């Protein structure tokens, strides 16, 4: 040692670590960063759960973000910040697991409460490292200790032969499972209270939230939980043990390969072999097309969510969860034809029940007239302006708003303290069109409180909601409610409840309620149109 | 003997009455015979045209009501004693009046002829809430109302056959439309200016008379207030008709020569007893004898009718009341009663939805109670009540006259629509059923211009603009005031823009799409579901 900063050098189970004295806004924090939790899932190992981490000898330098798990990278448009700012932004490589852990600076007196975040990336995406989720704010204006892991994604992460060995499933739940698991044991090395573990996450990160949740030996290592537009339930996020084998087989095919033989055969192709397929397994036309995600394998699930949320005990859960106002406009640009960044997308008739199709692709023709139906304005059924945002609405109440609105449901109505919100404010700085809203992804940036960062360009309001929103998630994780105890001149955030279905606006104006979250439109896709497959 | 009462029609001379009206007297002409009494072996005939008779028929009262099912379920009640036959009942009462201004017009007035509703199993003539005294006197209109055969008497079928061919209560409405033309001018009415209307199964007639052709050359314009041609419950396929008829006869102990003999040797009220047991089936619209697609009178379904019609020069008036099915709910639908608020349970509902729609299957019944559900307030009893009434009006009244008027409009007629808001003050039913089924007629008619009957100086205002919009599209197809700037205006009912008004006590407002999206659910949904 001698010479370094000690408040920067931490000891953990697997040995030492040298940290970062990190700039923030306010003052200083501490990040560790790229401390590995698992033996590299490489070679023999992939597709397998991970092995905790071997302890290293000396001090690991823990200065910079690790690689980032192999996965696609999106290509649709080159150049441009709102595609790119969620591209891998270290080295693509196998040997990805490792975590991040932000602090105050110095590392606090007594215990502080813990948030960890899952990012999204719908399964086949996502790093840790990535800017939107920075922890240095909340560590250092909210005294926070923020964690954030690596996880793998896509077919090393996801791909699954049901009942084998080689490749039991859901891995990359397993992943982040061991980073919880190391949580628990090493963050009071960092001050951090592991009796006060909050969980929070966005999309495919949500959705694991949510099997966290629903998964007992994963029950034991966090309190609250956070899920933002993403649900464990839903048309997404999960498959059956059946269609998982089928597109394993698949893809092995593709590649060019008894599941022992197969999955060997698998081990040796190299990894970008594996990613340029991984999209072909669905020629089916999907904008929700990915195919490896949590698979139902009576295990780590012991069976399909919905089942699982309408049959649990919830008593002891303090859950917040979210929508944004446009879920699905994003959705759109990739692959519903008529939709562009570059143009204001506006649609014709034709092209909205050809976008039915694809949005929904489990859709009998008799239930894509049910969608159309419901989603037409016959007061103006052939306009353009309004069709678009039909299209818009259909692909995010299917995959995100009602999903999440019967999460809250369910869980509220078994035991759950739920707190549901909707984000409405768009970004200054948003670089999406005009027509595209507040889209999907577009609060992280103010939770994380990016705009206190004066080199950002945020608007000063924008600065102060920020700070608002950075409250209720931190509140949220101390306490398991999203008020100030305190300070109460400023409105309330009422629990979500059967009774009352009530949430709050997010947005630069004060808090306001609002009662039912899509109701009628949810009422349609979680009760009505389940039933129109009963035949 | 005042000569402005006396009058040449082409079966001889007929002698009125003058009847006083509150700004003036009218001349009166009722219980005029039309065709000859379709009794004994005429009963399920199509009329004949009455013959000639000698010296001067008396007509200054009303004739016989149609044999029909006369209702008890709240008896004493106004509510429902209204629409209650008020002259004897017979077989014999093919029979129309004609009301006149007084002294009778100088040239040639145009002619109303309405029709009443009923539901093709009750009505009369002779009703309080027909009379044309009114919209005689204040318009100066030729008004004319008829008779026609209602229930087994009027549309009991074994179509194909010849001694009971179906359809003979519309030939009867028809036979009426043809004594106009060859006799209303010697009132002062023009006969190149009648126009139809009718509520209800009236207007469901009126429908009729415009998806056939026959019936074409005899009217000129028509109205057609909470009732159509299509929809569930106006009309039934020769196969159904003969099944309903067979049934009849067996329940009452009968090739179709020999059967309808038997029928015909039966006293009147005997079939009257089982005409409600053919549809045994807990609905409400269990009247089983309607017009039947027979080929003929029908050429085809309405559905099929109005879809691929030329209805190039036509013009009609078209609406609905605010609250079309709160009325049928207190008519075998439990929870629901004239004597208390109705409040009802979520189960109610579901079973109530059943009932309401009979023909729906498991799905589509599940698909309308999602629908109709408030998934704010699931459980809350005023709106599961409020919607039940939604339910069966929509499907019945409300969605049909969508799409009627959108059809019409379509294909080039010129339509005009409206909704009716105004709940009477003298109304009877409680107030959970809003403005009900039936309740704008009185209006219409001019009722509130008598001072005995206690309406408000309000509505007295009212009836006379609804006279004005009535009367003004009678004489010109367009039910605005031709003198009146500064409206605002009625605009036509357009496929594109929706348009229809609003009729209540606030001067006329303009809304676009008559129940827009739960129409769709109605016209365009359900049917494939089914
Ligand atoms: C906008 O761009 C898309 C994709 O290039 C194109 O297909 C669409 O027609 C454009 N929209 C219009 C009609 O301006």
């Amino acid at each position: 040692e001698g010479r370094e900063d000690p408040q920067l050098l931490v000891r953990v189970r697997g040995g030492q670590l040298r940290g970062i004295r990190l700039k923030a806004p306010g003052g200083p924090v501490s990040a560790f960063l790229g401390i590995p939790f698992a033996e590299p899932p490489v070679g023999s190992r992939r597709f397998m759960p991970p092995e905790p981490k071997r302890p290293w000898s000396g001090v690991l330098d823990a200065t910079t973000f690790q690689n980032v798990c192999y996965q696609y990278v999106d290509t649709l448009y080159p150049g441009f910040e709102g595609t790119e700012m969620w591209n891998p932004n270290r080295e693509l490589s196998e040997d990805c697991l490792y975590l991040n852990v932000w602090t105050p600076y110095p590392r606090p007196a007594s215990p502080t409460p813990v948030l960890i975040w899952i990012y999204g990336g719908g399964f086949y995406s996502g790093a840790a490292s990535l800017d939107v989720y920075d922890g240095r704010f909340l560590a250092q204006v909210e005294g926070a200790v923020l964690v954030s892991m690596n996880y793998r994604v896509g077919t090393f992460g996801f791909l699954a032969l049901p009942g084998s060995r080689e490749a039991p499933g859901n891995v990359g739940l397993l992943d982040q499972r061991l980073a919880l698991q190391w949580v628990q044991e090493n963050i009071a090395a960092f001050g951090g209270d592991p009796m006060s573990v909050t969980l929070f996450g966005e999309s495919a990160g949500a959705a694991s939230v949510g099997m966290h949740i629903l998964s007992l030996p994963s029950r034991s290592l966090f309190h609250r939980a956070v899920l933002q537009s993403g649900t464990p339930n839903g048309p997404w996020a999960t498959v059956s043990a059946g269609e998982a084998r089928r597109r394993a087989t698949l893809l092995a095919r593709l590649v060019g390969c008894n599941d022992t033989e197969l999955i060997a055969c698998l081990r040796t192709r190299p990894a970008q072999d594996l990613v340029d397929h991984e999209w072909h397994v669905l020629p089916q036309e999907s904008i929700f097309r990915f195919s490896f995600v949590p698979v139902v394998d009576g295990d780590f699930l012991s069976d399909t969510p919905e089942a699982l949320i309408n049959t649990g005990d919830f008593q002891d859960l303090q859950v917040l969860v979210g929508v944004v106002k446009d879920e699905g406009s994003y959705f759109l640009v990739y692959g519903v034809p008529g939709f562009s960044k570059d143009n204001e997308s506006l649609i014709s008739r034709a092209q909205f029940l050809a976008g039915v199709r694809i949005g929904v692709p489990q859709a009998s023709d008799l239930a894509a007239e049910a969608v159309v139906l419901h989603y037409t304005d016959w007061l103006h059924p052939e306009d353009p302006t309004h069709l678009r945002d039909a299209m818009s609405a259909v692909v995010g109440d299917h995959n995100v708003v009602c999903p999440v609105a019967q999460l809250a449901g369910r869980l509220a109505a078994q035991g759950a303290r739920v707190y549901a919100y909707i984000f409405e404010h768009r970004a200054s700085t948003l670089t999406w069109p005009l027509w595209m809203g507040v889209p999907h992804g577009y609060e992280i940036e103010f939770i994380f409180g990016l705009p206190l960062d004066p080199s950002l360009n945020y608007t000063t309001e924008e600065r102060i909601f920020a700070q608002r929103l950075m409250k209720y998630w931190t509140n949220f994780a101390r306490t398991g409610d999203p008020n100030d105890p305190r300070d109460s001149k400023s409105p309330q955030w009422p629990p979500y409840t059967t009774a009352a279905q009530q949430y709050v606006s997010l947005n630069l104006k004060p808090l306001e309620v609002r009662r039912g979250l899509r109701a009628q439109t949810c009422a349609f896709w979680n009760r009505f149109l389940p039933k129109l497959l009963s035949a």
